[PDB]
C-alpha cells in the first residue's frame, strides 16, 4: 500500500517507525516560542538519523489531567516546527491537532498526515481535514482522552473498536474524504484497562479486514507500567516487546519514544517476515 501526500509517497510494505515530538507550552519553553525551535529541530534530526520515517508533532498533551491549549498557543508552536522540519528534511510529518485552523495551517506548511486524538470530532475539524486532502488517522477512544477517571466497561472491546471504525469511515466518506486516505488506530491506553489493551494487541491481525494501514502507539504506556510494575523510564524492554508483537501481525506505523532501538527491532521483524510464506503472524 502507498500513502500520497505533498507530492510524495510512503510505501507501507515494511513497518515504519514514527518519532514523537511534543512541543507543548510546558516543554517548548518559556512562553510562545523561545529558542526551543532549535531544540525541536536537533531532536527531529536525531530521530531521522536513528531511522524514523515519520515524525508526530503535537502541541497538546494527551495524558490524564493534561491542560487544554488555546488556538494561538498551538499555532505559535506547531506551525514553526512543522515548517522548519519540512524545509530541511525528507521525513513525513504528521500533526496531532484537534483544531480546524491548526489543520489548515499545518497543511499549508508541508504536514503529510492529520493525526488527531479526537478523530476530527471538534466543530469544523472534519471539514478542514477534508479541504486539505491529506491522509487522516482515526483513533478509538471512549470519553474524554485526558480524563483521570476510570476505564469503561465494554461488552466486548474488540467488537466496539471495530464498530467505531465502521462508523467513522462512513462519517469521513460523507464529508468527501476517500477511505483510501484513512489510517486506523485502536488507541491503546485510551479508554481501556490493562485487559482490554492486551485483548486488542492479541487480535491486532484481525483489523486487516478493513484493508487500511494500522498505526499503533504503545510506547512507555500503563499497559506496560502496570504489567511489569515499573516507572515511565524503565519501560524500554516492554515497549520493544509491544512493538514487535504489533509488527509481526502487520501494523504499518509504530509510534515510539525510543526510535534507535525500535528501528533495530523492526529490522529483525522484517528479516523474519521476508522469510515467512505470507508476511504475517496470525
Amino acid at each position: 500500500m502507498k500513502l500520497f501526500a505533498q507530492g510524495t509517497s510512503l510505501d507501507l510494505s515494511h513497518p515504519h517507525v514514527m518519532g514523537i515530538l511534543n512541543v507543548t507550552p510546558d516543554s517548548f519553553s518559556d512562553g510562545g516560542t523561545h529558542n526551543s525551535l532549535i531544540d525541536a529541530v536537533k531532536h527531529a534530526n536525531l530521530m531521522i538519523n536513528a531511522g524514523a520515517t515519520i515524525i508526530d508533532v503535537g502541541g497538546e498533551s494527551t495524558r490524564p489531567g493534561a491542560a487544554e491549549v488555546s488556538v494561538e498557543e498551538e499555532l505559535q508552536r506547531v506551525i514553526p516546527v512543522v515548517e522548519a522540519i519540512a524545509q530541511r528534511f525528507e521525513v513525513w510529518i504528521s500533526v496531532d491537532t484537534s483544531k480546524p485552523e491548526v489543520i489548515r495551517e499545518s497543511a499549508k506548511v508541508g504536514a503529510h498526515i492529520i493525526n488527531d486524538i479526537r478523530s476530527l470530532s471538534e466543530p469544523g475539524a472534519l471539514e478542514a481535514a477534508a479541504e486539505t486532502g491529506l491522509p487522516v488517522c482515526l483513533m478509538h477512544m471512549q470519553g474524554n482522552p485526558k480524563t483521570m477517571q476510570e476505564a469503561p466497561k465494554y461488552d466486548d472491546v474488540f467488537a466496539e473498536v471495530n464498530r467505531y471504525f465502521i462508523e467513522q469511515i462512513a462519517r469521513c466518506e460523507q464529508a468527501g474524504i476517500a477511505k483510501e486516505k484513512l489510517l486506523l488506530d485502536p488507541g491503546f491506553g485510551f479508554g481501556k484497562n490493562l485487559s482490554h489493551n492486551y485483548s486488542l494487541l492479541a487480535r491486532l491481525a484481525e483489523f486487516h479486514h478493513f484493508n487500511l494501514p494500522l498505526l499503533v502507539g504503545m510506547s512507555r504506556k500503563s499497559m506496560i507500567g502496570q504489567l511489569l510494575n515499573v516507572g515511565p523510564s524503565e519501560r524500554l524492554s516492554g515497549s520493544l516487546a509491544c512493538a514487535v508483537i504489533a509488527a509481526m501481525q502487520g501494523a504499518h506505523i509504530i509510534r515510539v519514544h525510543d526510535v534507535k532501538e525500535t528501528v533495530e527491532a523492526m529490522r529483525v521483524v522484517e528479516a523474519t517476515l521476508s522469510a515467512k510464506e505470507n508476511k504475517r503472524y496470525e
